[PDB]
């Protein structure tokens, strides 16, 4: 049926936690060209998907442009993944199936850059700082 | 007679669609320095304008200071190419003879360090993404 | 006495005319490093100080930061120059013995890299576009 | 006990006084790669720790991420240094143990892009431009 590709807000990353970054590479390979990193999601414990299984499995994504400088990314996430994530997430269940982030000025501008064409695509674990867990348990 | 130069808004460009870049080069010859990529309209045919005729013939830029950071581009365009957009467009006949479109912060700079000069421009045909016709179908 | 340094808005810069670009060299020499090219002024008549004279005798600038991230530069014109550019300008009589002009984060974080060390500054005629004439009469 | 993080304002800069830069490296070495230069304080007298004390000794930072595209600093910072901090300020003693700024999506790119890891980091003494001592006193 029917749905809507619902936002991923910036209220689920959490500063102190560690987090599951978005790493984007456009037309060339390693590192080749235009590319962005983006703060995903902040996670309780690691992303660490099964053996067999590829990322590209469980996620589809989609980059497009949004206005003449701004751009989108679209999301669709499989129910293996939606669960996954959900569990780790720090933030209370955020991710649903359709989702999609804004792009920032700065960001936008490698996406159009490259005509929105991505070539490879992964969430890679990003440790905590020296003063992580003295971060989120100082909150007000 | 007199008229104005009308903004060609954000509103034209919906993510799900095809998209017409318009690409512009400065001082220098292929990406030779300067240049900028511009989601110019969203469309549902690609253009393709007729074998003679060259997009110098309809259209005509002019890149323009509009403070001490910001830039505009201004449009002219000629009535064989507004009423071939007009008809490709998705958003209802959005263009006028007489355009301009406002450039943010990034995007002005590379037009301001190259003093304006314009060397080449085109509008080049940008291809759908993996959840495109899902993405505008998906409305809320 | 005591004075204040006013702002150089945004509005002496007017779509259309020419332009007297503020450019700014920092730590090294010939575009050697960090510099910043600046839309300072829009013109009627380009400007041409005298032969002898050095546009370093009646102009004087500090670039300096305004918060953790954007900077401004300070200006002291010399009676001759502000006489001079009050009467070039397209913007009636905007310029003053004190000023200042804010940088946006973009033109801020060239000036911060460079610890806001000038080297050379100067300002240079930039001519009119293909359709500065008419983007200029044809207002609203 | 328990305490917050409190926010290291732009008010604490002042236009015209001496300035303080935090500078940081991430994952390289010598400008290596990704860096971050930003204006921390306002100053009377420049900062110049004892000999053999290190900075490291009295400052701890943690880069961390705190949306999609925007990134915070957060300091630790011991006795000895917020009271010396504290009476070189121009700004009435701001400093305390717990604090952070906020970076903006310019600056956070380049932290957003070293996955916040934070190789080295310093307070380096920026001396006045040569309107810095007109600036400060010319208020309105
Ligand atoms: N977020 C970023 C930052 C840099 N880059 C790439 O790095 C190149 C150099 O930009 P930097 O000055 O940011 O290192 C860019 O032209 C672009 O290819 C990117 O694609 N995405
Ligand atoms: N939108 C853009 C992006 C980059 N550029 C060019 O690419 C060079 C490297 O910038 P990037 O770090 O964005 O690749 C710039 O100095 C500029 O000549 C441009 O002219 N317009
Ligand atoms: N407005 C600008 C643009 C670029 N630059 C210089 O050009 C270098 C390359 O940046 P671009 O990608 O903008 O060409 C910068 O690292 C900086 O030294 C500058 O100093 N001021
Ligand atoms: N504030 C800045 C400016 C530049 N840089 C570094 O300088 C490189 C070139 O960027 P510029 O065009 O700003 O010189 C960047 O890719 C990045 O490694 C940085 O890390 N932090």
């Amino acid at each position: 049926s029917k749905h809507s590709y619902v936002e991923l807000k910036d209220k689920v990353i959490v500063p102190g936690w560690p987090t599951l970054m978005l790493e984007i590479d456009f037309v060339g390979g390693t590192s080749r060209n235009q590319f962005l990193n983006i703060p995903f999601l902040s996670v309780k414990e690691p992303l660490q998907l099964p053996r067999e299984k590829k990322l590209t499995d469980y996620f589809t994504i989609d980059v497009e442009p949004a206005g003449h400088s701004l751009v989108n990314i679209y999301f669709q996430i499989d129910d293996f993944l939606l669960l996954t994530l959900n569990s780790l997430s720090v933030y209370k269940d955020p991710i649903r199936k359709y989702m999609f982030l804004r792009l920032n000025k700065e960001q936008s501008k490698h996406a159009i850059n490259a005509a929105f064409n991505v070539f490879s695509y992964r969430l890679r674990n990003i440790g905590v700082g020296p003063l992580g867990p003295d971060i989120r348990s100082s909150g007000p």
